[PDB]
């Protein structure tokens, strides 16, 4: 099964006592089937209580989704400073090359963010550039010659050796309660909101889901409605399947989805046709917290919640503009927009009987699972 990337298969670019980054392999290293998603990476960042990330920029465009906890993100640009508060299920776009850091200000709970990265240059390559730090993480200022740094900073070499030579604790480090309180104060300060500014986070569970029943909900932030997604042609979806529920089988017309488990457990089945006559392989598996599943566009799929909790999933939708979900069963489904004769011809069954079978399910979207 090339579609399922267990959390264990993720690579760990850094790990400290205060945090870690896990990132998926370039999808094209797994399979040539993934040439369509070559520009994209998925990562998980975790911060321990009272932690701070050394300032750095990512060369890729980034979307962060808060999976667990609470915190702050700050952004330092040439001509602007931002602070935003991050809560569970908030989503935040960070422009490529923006210098950022995070703070987990909570004393007890980890802050866990799931990350989509879209490359701009070579497909799928993603790198952090530590402006902060010194020895570990290595600051990029150490790449420049001393004669250059001295002129640039108008300072003697010995002050610069001290400046870039004392950080050794790695990319995520402890911050004191007091340091945190002071950053919290700077973050709560009112600013002048301009046009052209980086936009703050939006809650994915805000307002009305795109569809629901008693057994689940699908929320989505589409690129049509969110300018900070529009230029990447990305949608962010949130699937909340009630304990013991399922989503009815469906396909996305246009948009391949990179699906990460937030909470709970489940399983899935997908149909995949990837000259003799077309055959659809059964792609099947289980899902745990932190797993990634690639759901290619046009592929029929169902997710089943298993265990004693809801199955909660976030999906990064690519090529998302005008995407729709075609449901394959339930009251509201594609066959409602097919007339009798075509049902009859299609299944070689008298048409009224096809209608009867297709209308037995009075519920839509989500139902009691097997
Ligand atoms: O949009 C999807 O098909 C999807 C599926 C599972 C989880 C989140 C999602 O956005
Ligand atoms: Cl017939
Ligand atoms: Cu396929
Ligand atoms: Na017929």
């Amino acid at each position: 099964n090339p579609y399922l990337f267990e959390s264990a298969g993720f690579a760990s670019a850094f790990r400290t006592g205060e945090g870690h980054l896990k990132i998926l392999e370039k999808f094209t290293q797994r399979s040539e089937l993934f040439r369509g998603i070559e520009k994209y990476r998925v990562a998980v960042l975790e911060f321990e209580p009272q932690s701070f990330m050394v300032p750095n920029h990512c060369d890729g465009e980034v979307i962060y989704v808060v999976a667990k906890g609470a915190g702050i993100i700050s952004i330092a640009e040439q001509k602007a400073k931002y602070y935003f508060v991050l809560k569970k299920a908030d989503v935040k776009r960070v422009p490529a090359g923006a210098t950022i850091y995070f703070v987990n200000r909570d004393a007890n709970q980890k802050l866990v963010v799931y990350v989509l990265v879209k490359s701009t240059n070579a497909p799928g390559e993603a790198q952090e550039y530590f402006s902060g730090g010194g020895q570990n993480p290595e600051s990029f200022y150490r790449a420049f010659s001393s004669d250059i740094l001295e002129k640039a900073f108008n300072t003697a070499a010995d002050r610069l050796e001290r400046l870039f030579g004392q950080q050794k604790q790695g990319p995520v480090i402890k911050a004191s309660e007091e340091q945190i309180r002071a950053i919290s104060q700077y973050a709560s300060e009112p600013t002048a909101a301009t046009g052209g500014e980086i936009r703050g986070p939006f809650n994915l569970l805000k307002g009305a889901p795109l569809f629901e029943s008693r057994f689940g909900q699908f929320f989505e932030a589409s690129p049509e409605l969110f300018a900070q997604l529009r230029d990447l042609d990305v949608a962010v979806g949130y699937m909340n399947i009630n304990q013991g529920g399922m989503v009815l089988p469906y396909y996305n017309t246009k948009s391949t989805r990179l699906v990460m488990v937030i909470e709970g457990n489940g399983r899935f089945e997908m149909a995949c046709p990837h000259a003799g006559d077309v055959h659809y392989q059964k792609v099947r598996g289980n899902l745990n917290v932190g797993d990634l599943l690639v759901v290619p566009a046009a592929h029929p799929i169902t997710f089943t919640a298993t265990g004693g909790s809801n199955l909660r999933m976030v999906g990064f939708g690519i090529n998302a503009q005008n995407n729709k979900k075609k449901f394959l069963a339930g009251k509201q489904n594609i066959w409602r927009n097919v007339d009798r004769e075509a049902k009859e011809l299609s299944f070689n069954m008298p048409g009224r009987e096809v209608e009867e079978i297709f209308q037995k399910q009075d519920e839509s979207y989500f139902v009691a699972g097997p």
